[PDB]
């Protein structure tokens, strides 16, 4: 079942160690190396057998390796890039899982040597929980993965690429970066923004309890809760390197908000009705895609 | 187990339904009656064996009953109660089930006798379904419900309201009906309108495709998908029934919306790492308690 000879994976969180644990349930690796930047997490990940050989080094992990997959917070890419840059052998395959591409291009691409081949990816999966013990073998399956590979990347490198995250069970799809970070402003971190921002809001109250927020919560708070408990250094990250388009969803929002506030400050029935009907069809259509939780 | 002789559902949508289905598992009744306004919905509910008599007419309905709920969007609340008010027997509990409080006690209070205890009642507990099919046995269990007896109400019909949601598996809080209706505008609505408002925002773009939106959802979007698919008349009636109290949540939102924008704009990361840390214990707090999904 082999893909790569050797695969090393740089970072070992929630979707790192996901990989790792695909890696050896479809056979797909020859040698998994893990490396991370903490003994802590490094003797998680070998008490869980995540690989065949761990080092506290990124420039010793990816020596001869033909597959290496960065997981880490994004504003960590360059700093990455740069430690493995020297190291890389001719033809290793470099990728990447980052919930922004614009920025994480920008931050690797002057480190990498002209003969390996980096092909930015991105898997839409994840859960609110971070660590390897927070991973588990099927994250992917049923899932979209969204490449981005640079003008000019070897094809033959991008279909490698295309088929692992195939067997991982992801259907995938190609993109310019600058696409990418509007699309993923809108569908993943614009959500992420304001279900924060409510949460926040709701804390800050003085005449509602956070002991009645809490028992209340299954009227529709729960929901947001759960994605306000994600990792605080990766939402960062997001915020930081997808300025621009994020701050263009934002706006689109709040002047929607405008309105529907104004509808609600004037009694405007119909016009509240036509919003909550309209917004039906997209669940529809999540749900018949399968997309649905 | 019987603890009413007669109960009489006036709506038979996902709640009216569902708590059918738990009188009838623990056997809570002598006699189920069943009214709704539609032939086709009545019809649906005595399909499925929801009740023992069923009829058009709500005044009928209540004629003998101990116990009266009503299950019907809160702007509803007022007809109902003028068409039952002749009809219910001296010591008749009248209850309901909506999401807003202050608005159904001034609605329906003026047209109920004075030998009749009017209890209100909310369930903390839904599906974003609707109608008779959508209900189901066991949809109060673990949760809370909240009652608001207006001052002076007869506390031997209280405590009968309270056994029976102790009854369908629920705890039981009592609040004055403007207080529960802050608590509710923070922990339900404005989760809601929020929801609303961010699907009607990504269904508005034109560079980003309803297609890419859908494939994608599963990146943080589709959470809020399934608030947006409720009911729009159910929500309608909400937004224009606890208009003052939504009001100045969606302010509070915006406020702090406003700050969260400018702290992207100008880069700050320490402020956005303090916001992401400080949500994470309300979702630490709803899992201890066992409210979380
Ligand atoms: N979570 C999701 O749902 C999800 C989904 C898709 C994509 N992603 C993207 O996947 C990437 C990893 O996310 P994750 O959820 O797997 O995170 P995670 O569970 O928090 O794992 C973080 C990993 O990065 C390491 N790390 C943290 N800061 C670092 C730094 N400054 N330099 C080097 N290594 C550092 C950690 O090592 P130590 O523990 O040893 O410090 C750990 O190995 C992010 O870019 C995220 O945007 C996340
Ligand atoms: N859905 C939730 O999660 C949830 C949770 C807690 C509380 N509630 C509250 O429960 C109440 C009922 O909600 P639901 O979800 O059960 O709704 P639903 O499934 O849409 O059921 C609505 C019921 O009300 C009837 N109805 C609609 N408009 C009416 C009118 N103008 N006059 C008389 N009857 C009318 C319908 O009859 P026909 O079908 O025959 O027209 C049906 O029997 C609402 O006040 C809602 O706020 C809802
Ligand atoms: N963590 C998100 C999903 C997600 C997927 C991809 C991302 O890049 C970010 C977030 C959730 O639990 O729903
Ligand atoms: N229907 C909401 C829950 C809810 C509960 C009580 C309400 O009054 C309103 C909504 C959901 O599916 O999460
Ligand atoms: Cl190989
Ligand atoms: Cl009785
Ligand atoms: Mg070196
Ligand atoms: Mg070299
Ligand atoms: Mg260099
Ligand atoms: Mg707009
Ligand atoms: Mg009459
Ligand atoms: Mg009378
Ligand atoms: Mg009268
Ligand atoms: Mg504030």
């Amino acid at each position: 079942a082999q893909q790569f000879q050797t695969i090393a994976l740089i970072g070992i969180g929630l979707i790192g160690s996901s990989i790792a644990r695909d890696i050896r349930e479809k056979q797909l690796a020859g040698t998994i190396v893990v490396t991370t930047r903490s003994e802590a997490t490094l003797k998680r990940a070998g008490e869980l057998g995540l690989g065949d050989r761990y080092t506290l080094s990124a420039a010793e992990a990816v020596e001869g390796a033909d597959l290496v997959v960065v997981s880490v917070p994004v504003g960590a890419s360059g700093a990455v890039a740069a430690e493995i840059a020297a190291h890389l052998k001719p033809g290793a395959i470099v990728t990447d899982v980052g919930s922004t591409k614009g920025s994480v291009i920008a931050q690797m691409a002057p480190h990498l040597p002209k003969d390996v081949h980096f092909v930015p990816g991105h898997p839409i999966a994840g859960t609110e929980h971070s660590g390897p013990d927070a991973g588990f073998a099927g994250l992917f399956r049923g899932r979209w993965c969204i490449l981005t590979p640079p003008a000019g990347t070897d094809e033959e490198a991008v279909a490698r690429l295309r088929l692992f995250w195939e067997t991982l069970g992801s259907m995938v799809d190609e993109m310019d970066p600058k696409h990418h970070d509007k699309v993923l402003a809108i569908v993943s971190h614009l959500p992420h923004i304001i279900a924060y921002n409510i949460v926040g809001t709701a804390d800050d109250l003085e005449t509602v309890t956070e002991s009645e927020v809490i028992k209340y919560s299954a009227s529709g708070f729960r929901d947001f809760t759960r994605l306000a408990a994600s990792d605080p250094t990766m939402w960062r990250d997001v915020c930081l390197h997808n300025k621009d388009a994020i701050l263009e969803m934002l706006a689109r929002f709040s002047e929607d908000l405008a309105s529907l506030q104004r509808a609600i400050r004037w009694g405007d029935g119909d016009k509240l009705f036509d919003l909550f009907t309209r917004t039906r069809a997209i669940r529809r259509s999540i749900v018949q895609a399968g997309q649905d939780t």
